[PDB]
């Protein structure tokens, strides 16, 4: 495959599930590369755990967490990372209210060259162990030779955008990092980088970051086709934020409408949301547990009930993974019949303005909250117009694209209700035996 797109390990599937998965002690070994140091982007960390992951031999290479955490909960990562002298850390500024740094990334640098990985799991064992979630690995990207003059830049300008990124943040420690890419060819690189970072963009800062680099990509990158307008959209995340009173006053106008761009030229398109209903929460390898990280405030919920109408169950037989609550975000634009798909983005992006953008000031600024950070799949930058949908996940022509859920999507039935992580469920036990009391 081209495409290096992976899901987690999954504990309790059968091996055929687990045959191409990849576990982050995978990524962190030496066949993957000689550590010499590596950044670990995140939002929550358990450093006790996240050190046993790295070979023995690697251990006490350095490493940078970088993170968004402020007062009491800084002096807890603080605490934590003290016993371990190789470890520093960087705050990510965030002069936003309520904006978190959710970006997850790791930069690991190795005597043979430099990889990226661009994934959606928090640094703690739960995260591993039975949930639903992606990870796309970079090519080993060379070192520059000295002296040599090169761009080292992509088709899809990775580089340039990744060190965009990095920049945003106006950090040292991550000023080390950019000078480390920029000695490294990443021209290999087939996927287009979409980040959100905190701040109101406008002018030509607009298209740089969120909902609006998307539909930059899209307009320039991707083609219109005939009965574009029966292509869906399809969305798929494990926390929404409050989206408003109606779906006209963000999530249909200008996230909707950025989705659906395609091609250059000038809605009845359906629109998916998948997001596990409490059914499938109850059922899963983890139980009612799994909810803790859905975090769907019932305050919230209950301001816009018309939100759930678009809502659609957790599936993933493709995968063998219904049973394994997503914690991956994904959005798509397949065919008609689900058969192929325009694009596809992976990504820690949930569906709320905070991570996406919202409009202010006339249409003029887009205001962002929060870090966040994902790859998307163009056909154009794999010499193709779509991308064939894979119809088993693991199965096996390599240009075929790996949805990691099932297709269609099934709506919630009349008894569904969407999980709702600070409200009690004491009318049927989980998996472990369990009731849900907040
Ligand atoms: O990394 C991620 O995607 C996650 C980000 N926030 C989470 C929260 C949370 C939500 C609001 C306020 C504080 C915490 C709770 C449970 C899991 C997550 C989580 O998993």
């Amino acid at each position: 495959n081209p495409f290096q797109f992976y899901l987690t390990r999954v504990s309790g599937v059968k091996p055929k599930y687990n045959s191409g998965a990849l576990h982050i002690k995978d990524i962190l070994s030496p066949l993957f590369g000689t550590l010499v140091s590596s950044a670990q982007f995140n939002y929550c960390f358990d450093v006790d755990w996240l050190v046993k992951q790295y070979p023995p031999e690697f251990r006490k290479k350095p490493i940078l967490l970088v993170h968004g955490d402020k007062r009491e909960a800084k002096a807890h990562l603080h605490a934590q990372a003290k016993p371990y002298e190789n470890i520093s850390l960087c705050q990510a500024k965030l002069d936003i209210a309520f904006g978190t740094h959710h970006t997850k990334m790791m930069l690991l640098l190795y005597e043979e060259g430099l990889r990226v990985v661009i994934h959606t799991s928090n640094l703690i064992h739960a995260d591993w162990h039975q949930k639903t979630q992606g990870i796309w690995l970079s090519p080993l990207y060379p070192r520059i030779a000295d002296g040599t003059h090169k761009s080292g830049e992509s088709p899809t300008h990775f580089k340039a955008d990744l060190i965009s990124y990095l920049m945003a943040y106006n950090a040292p420690s991550l000023k080390e990092w950019i000078d480390v890419i920029h000695k490294h060819d990443l021209s290999e690189t087939n996927v287009y980088l979409i980040g959100s970072t905190p701040g109101r963009f406008q002018g030509s800062q607009k298209d740089n970051w969120g909902h609006f680099r998307l539909k930059k990509l899209l307009k320039d990158h991707a083609s219109s086709m005939p009965n574009a307008e029966s292509w869906p959209v399809v969305g798929q995340f494990s926390s929404v934020g409050s989206l408003g009173a109606d779906e006209s006053k963000w999530l249909c106008s200008e996230f909707k409408e950025s989705m659906l761009t395609l091609g250059k030229e000038s809605s009845s398109v359906p629109l998916y949301l998948i997001y596990p209903s409490v059914e499938n929460v109850r059922t899963s390898l983890e139980g009612y547990p799994a909810g803790g990280s859905l975090p769907y405030s019932i305050q919230t919920a209950e301001k816009q009930n018309w939100l759930h109408s678009y809502f659609h169950k957790w599936s993933a037989e493709t995968s063998g993974r219904s049973n394994a609550m997503p914690h991956i975000k994904t959005y798509m634009r397949p065919s008609p019949d689900f058969s192929k798909i325009a694009w596809f983005l992976v990504t820690s992006a949930n569906l709320s303005k905070a991570a996406w953008g919202a409009l202010e000031k006339n249409g003029t600024q887009l205001m962002i909250r929060s870090y966040e950070l994902g790859v998307l799949f163009l056909p154009s930058a794999f010499g193709l117009d779509s991308f064939k949908v894979k119809q088993k996940f693991f199965a096996g022509p390599m240009a075929t694209f790996p949805v990691p859920y099932d297709l269609p999507p099934e709506l919630y039935g009349s008894k569904d209700r969407p999980w709702i992580w600070n409200i009690p469920y004491v009318k049927a036990p989980d998996t472990h035996g369990n009731m849900w009391v907040p």
